[PDB]
């Protein structure tokens, strides 16, 4: 006899769910059933106990079974994703956007998920915007990019309609719940790698398990510094996914010659801003942005690499950020996002 | 900085006391309407799960005391009391804190009772003296006359607190209980010094006991230790008596005043007709379990309002309101009186 105030009084007793119960209040909030109140009461509390995976993995199984799919055979079997939560705070470059652009450019497609800024100036989705690509694209034309320039982008309103109601109620309290995790964990093209970026740490474990019981081959990572991000400025935890199996790790570029940065030097502005910046790196500008872009481009190429691992995990790293630096110094990460801008200009006509 | 929802639940969620004013902060924006009822419900649900201090709990409560409707000038005795609870205890009695106020008043002490209907159980204090032919709708003016006129009035929370209305409607769609759940006992509107206050969850009691010592009231704040709102007589009770600012923590056993044991069946109530027909069983003089809960509630509640005007040490205080609640039964006080307050409501 599932119901608000056995769920939600679970919760507050510091219980975890039985099985099928955040399915239930999936339910009732993606078919508009559940009220604000409801909807509130049920994201902090599930925050405050503590997620577990399988919970998580029923809040965003009954999500995804909402969302819009790409077409059938349309998404490579070896896609990847670059993505992460958000909400870190510091307000950086957009290093996941210009990951993707690189990792698309060494050959490996990519169906990226992603939204406008919820706290920072601006969001990959903005910042993509300002480059002259087309966001607001429907399933057959994601597909269609994909196949035709390397990647496509998932607008998660576009393919979430149904998630509008927490969505408002998530900027109503502001405070960042176990909802700030489904984003990156409904990607609505499901690639089956990805590098995953996580701003919260506690919670990072609970999204590489989601990942695990998928048999995805994914790095949840999580910079020291707090970033949602490989860092340069120090080390990062990873847990990495592989085999349905999660193993945490402290990594450090410092390992593969990368000196360490300051924050500041990775900080971003408006959309504009940002736009110039993804320009400056595909140019081939050298720094610190160049070097966090290329770190994280090779951690997206390592969990790619694990979808067919053989893979020992230095020489996977190695051969990733070689992958990522030749992407942008043959000019092709450049060529790539002409492209990509030249597809959705082809639209009209 | 300037208070935000953001600040105040992100400082929640991370198991954070609140700053002295968030919490009043917090309850203004409800009280005059200007929060959503995703911020209503998050704070309740985030304030509960950190577990609230006594600081913060007053400041909920004293702001909703600011938006409440007073009673007039001078209408409440210095030394009125309540009988109320938190109810949410899941057991469905019968009303032992309403048959408890009845007959303290009976014996002659005056009683303003705060109330509302069932929340969780089939029949809730007012809907019971609804059943019985009290009026439970009366305006400010008009319970102070009850008070004046019959030594007892009911204030009826929904009509004394219009601006809780926000909150009301949250508490009812999330349904757990939450530290919402305290306030009802805390802000009764007459303010009276005097209070036998249940508490069904063990680990806020004293909390609320804490609130009731910055008053400076005389207030027994009790919990059964079989889950009851009341003081029980399956078992023990924990009883935070306050008095002069302070609290005294202790276990209480009616077995000491020659209490049988009772079993919590025996207390089991029904719908308000149900509810009412055992208000007048016990007050007709019929002997058993329930009248003897009704007899010990009422001592409890007269022993708070001797707390005021303190010169009885403890154990003399309780055997004479043992026998100032068994008299008023048996007298047919008790009887008398309720008869009397359904003649006043029907006199207009
Ligand atoms: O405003 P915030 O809550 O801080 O979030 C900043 C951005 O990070 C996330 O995207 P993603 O990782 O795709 O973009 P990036 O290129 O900015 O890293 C999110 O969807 C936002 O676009
Ligand atoms: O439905 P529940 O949430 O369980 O609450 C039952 C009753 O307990 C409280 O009252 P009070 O102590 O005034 O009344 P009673 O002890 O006479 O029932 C509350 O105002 C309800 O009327
Ligand atoms: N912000 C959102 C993210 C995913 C899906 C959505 F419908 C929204 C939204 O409605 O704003
Ligand atoms: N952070 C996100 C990443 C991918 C998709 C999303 F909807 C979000 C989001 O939090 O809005
Ligand atoms: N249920 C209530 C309790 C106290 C004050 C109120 F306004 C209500 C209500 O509106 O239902
Ligand atoms: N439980 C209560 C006690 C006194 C006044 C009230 F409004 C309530 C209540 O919870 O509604
Ligand atoms: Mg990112
Ligand atoms: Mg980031
Ligand atoms: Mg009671
Ligand atoms: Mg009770």
């Amino acid at each position: 006899v599932p119901s608000w105030p056995q769920i939600l009084g679970r919760l507050t007793d510091n219980r975890d769910l039985a099985r099928g119960q955040a399915a239930w209040a999936m339910d009732q909030i993606m078919t508009g059933n559940a009220r604000p109140a409801q909807i509130a009461a049920f994201a902090v509390a599930m925050t405050m106990k503590a997620p577990t995976a399988d919970e998580v993995g029923e809040l965003a199984g009954v999500m995804l079974s909402h969302a819009h799919p790409l077409p059938a055979d349309t998404v490579p079997d070896d896609a990847v994703d670059v993505v992460g939560t958000g909400g870190d705070g510091v307000n950086t470059v957009n290093l996941s956007t210009m990951a993707a652009i690189v990792v698309a450019a060494a050959g490996v497609p990519v169906v990226k998920h992603g939204n406008r800024a919820a706290s920072s100036l601006s969001g990959g989705a903005d910042t993509l915007e300002a480059l002259g690509v087309r966001i607001d694209l429907g399933p057959d034309l994601v597909a269609r990019s994909l196949a035709e320039v390397g990647i496509g982008f998932c607008f998660a309103p576009r393919f979430h309609p149904s998630y509008r109601h927490a969505a408002a109620v998530r900027r109503e309290i502001g405070v960042p719940t176990v909802f700030n995790l489904l984003g990156p964990l409904t990607n609505p093209a499901r690639p089956r790698a990805g590098l995953i970026g996580c701003a919260f740490a506690d919670l990072a474990e609970v999204m590489a398990g989601v990942f695990a019981a998928r048999r995805s081959s994914v790095l949840v990572v999580h910079g020291d510094d707090g970033l949602d991000e490989l860092t340069t400025t120090t080390t990062s935890t990873i847990w990495r996914v592989a085999a349905g199996s999660v193993d945490k790790l402290t990594f450090d570029p410092a390992g593969f010659g990368f000196a360490r940065a300051q924050l500041d030097q990775l900080a971003g502005g408006d959309a504009q801003a940002n736009a110039a910046a993804v320009r400056a790196v595909l140019g081939g500008a050298r720094g610190p942005v160049r070097d966090a872009v290329v770190l994280n481009a090779a951690g997206a190429i390592v969990a790619h690499a694990g979808l067919s691992s053989r893979a020992e995990w230095l020489p996977a790293w190695e051969e990733g950020l070689r992958r990522a630096s030749a992407a942008i110094d043959t000019g092709a990460a450049e060529q790539l996002l002409a492209r990509w801008v030249r597809f959705g200009r082809q639209i009209l006509e």
